[PDB]
């Protein structure tokens, strides 16, 4: 059931502490929010999970593999959606081909077509990715990420730049994917609790490279807890199965 | 005049296509406006008309008592009345420029380049830095600043020469919760400090609308769908009709929340 286990891991660079005493367990079916301000160390933590950067201390177990092993193998278990990857594609590539590249035969092409249906992008399968909105491109990237049959889908601020309609479209797709793939784990990295859907039930609060709280979203996301987290008076409400947060 | 900008049924067409259609909009001293719409709604094109970067193709435009192309009309003169904060503006500044010097350059729009920067002008820049919470970093290279801090410096710069309108083009883009709230708190402070200053806050998130912003224009596909009091317009029923999708809106702790249903 366990996919990723970090036990009291640390990350240092040039004498500076980047991450400190992080313990994190990600199991099949888990839907996690990774939350923190800009500068909190979220990206460094993702670099550890994706095996781009090593922990300097603690123990890292990625899908049964520990350093001391190959990063390439670890990454075959992970579907990673980030802004850097959206830019590796060129205007003139067809959507279907961009998805295919996430894996060529009739079954691989069929797998790409089914995933496009799941992300609501079937009508634009033959289109040049150049013609798509940012929202549409992010959904294509999600289908591409799922092609390599991963055990964890990691979304690094996937709703950045999206308006309300585009954001909710993407969020609804994640709810759909979770229905089709119950055992798929997801990590959704964000600065805005307004993006947290009922599907995402677990949260890790990251501040200055440290895990402050982790557990159930419903227990952790409170005015009291977020006020402590920020050291500023904030109000949190759950209303219509979504969260809002007001600075007071 | 208390009347700053008057657009009467303006249109904008480009290469045979309708970009903006039938926009009427009156901005008066002290007005604090939200300009709200999805990506692609035409918000930037509308800002271009207000800033005299692009002309209207129909209707009438009155920008600070000047109409194209009557006596005294000049795009440059229109812009002297406007403080404009936008992403394109920020990164024309280089990392090695001092914060104080960057704010000082806001004056040159209204005074030209010959006039000596005196104690009165430096006084003005330093006072504006205080207002935006950036005094401590006056002597710092703008390159060492956070995105949120950079935005605050741009606001200070925009307010040099006492514009009549402050226009903020999606100023919270890329900011985390604390940086966003710091920016919004500054705008609230500026509104109390300068109650006659009109402001236009362009956004696609209702969560960014503070209590001091009391008026809103809803833009969809180049058209003004509704405009009026935020309390009246930001409701579940109105926003559901705007999107053609079932949404719920609430005002809670002097801020708005909106949930997809």
């Amino acid at each position: 059931h366990m996919l990723i286990q970090l036990d009291q891991i640390g990350r240092m660079k040039q004498g500076k502490t980047i991450l400190k005493k992080i313990s994190w367990q990600i199991a099949k079916g888990d839907k996690w929010i990774l939350y923190g301000l800009n500068g909190a160390g979220k990206t460094t933590l993702l670099n550890i999970l994706n095996a781009y950067e090593p922990a300097t201390s603690g123990t890292v177990n990625l899908f049964g593999k520990m350093p001391g092993y190959s990063a390439e193998t670890v990454r075959q278990h992970i579907g990673f959606v980030s802004h850097s990857l959206l830019e590796k594609f060129q205007e003139g590539e067809r959507v279907i081909d961009v998805v295919i590249s996430g894996a060529i035969d009739d079954e691989i092409r069929n797998e790409a077509h089914q995933l496009l249906k799941l992300v609501g992008m079937s009508a634009k399968a033959q289109q040049y990715i150049g013609y798509l909105s940012t929202g549409e491109k992010q959904r294509v990237m999600i289908a591409r990420a799922l092609m390599g049959q991963p055990q964890v889908l990691i979304l690094d601020e996937p709703a950045a730049g999206l308006d309300f309609i585009a954001r909710e479209s993407l969020l609804s797709i994640l709810d759909s994917l979770s229905d089709s793939y119950p055992t798929l784990a997801m990590i959704y990295v964000t600065h805005f609790i307004e993006e947290i859907t009922a599907n995402f039930s677990k949260i890790l609060l990251l501040k200055d490279g440290q895990s402050i709280q982790q557990g159930a979203v419903e227990d952790i996301l409170t005015s009291e807890n977020m006020s402590r987290f920020f050291q500023k008076n904030v109000a949190v409400q759950r209303w219509n199965n979504r969260f809002s947060m007001a600075m007071l």
